[PDB]
């Protein structure tokens, strides 16, 4: 099983490589995660200067298989059965009134560290809109994720909106479509529909000069 790769502390990595409007960037993130409580903790940068993005509108993109699975639903855990071979990420997330991020990754074991390795490509933004004009607060408003099996690809799905908040007023919409699959050609768990709760809170580190994102997540699944 590749819930049993979950039972302790699990280092996480995360490798994004990003092109908006042709504004290219890479991001990378270490941490771990402890799915027994379903925490995560990461430390992100931007390693190629300053992001052109708010990092608010990258924290989707930048591991599901950490929430925690209460075990009357050990069952119904997609993301940890998957493991080690893993699964791939798939999303598109629709800015209202800009432009749209498209998201591949694959999520799985390189030695004992979770890895999620993205690709992102971003069209059609305004250069001087909510995102490539910098004017999103640096906070979170987290949202469900009903995910839902799909048995015609072996994997899930799940469809939500995220709410960013402006600056200068009112809020900029984040329509996000996801689609996973898994990497492996041995069985995987078709989940009954359930819901992922997730709470996160984004900080600086105040001895760090780059553009960077602390973030610390706690995330469960509930059935009904």
């Amino acid at each position: 099983k590749g819930e049993e790769l979950f039972t302790g502390v699990v280092p996480i990595l995360v490798e994004l490589d990003g092109d908006v409007n042709g504004h290219k960037f890479s991001v990378s993130g270490e941490g771990e995660g402890d799915a027994t409580y379903g925490k995560l903790t990461l430390k992100f940068i931007c390693t190629t200067g300053k992001l052109p993005v708010p990092w608010p509108t990258l924290v989707t993109t930048l591991v599901q298989c950490f929430s925690r699975y209460p075990d009357h639903m050990k069952r119904h855990d997609f993301f940890k059965s998957a493991m080690p071979e893993g699964y791939v990420q798939e999303r598109t997330i629709f800015f209202k009134d800009d432009g749209n991020y498209k998201t591949r990754a694959e999520v799985k074991f390189e030695g004992d560290t979770l890895v999620n390795r993205i690709e992102l490509k971003g069209i059609d933004f305004k250069e001087d809109g909510n995102i490539l004009g910098h004017k999103l607060e640096y906070n979170y408003n987290d949202h469900q994720v009903y995910i839902m099996a799909d048995k015609q690809k072996n994997g899930i799905k799940a469809n939500f909106k995220i709410r960013h908040n402006i600056e200068d007023g009112g809020v900029q919409l984040a329509d996000h479509y996801q689609q996973n699959t898994p990497i492996g050609d041995g069985p995987v768990l078709l989940p009954d529909n359930h819901y992922l709760f997730t709470t996160s809170t984004l900080s600086k580190d105040p001895n760090e000069k780059r553009d960077h994102m602390v973030l610390l997540e706690f995330v469960t699944a509930a059935g009904i």
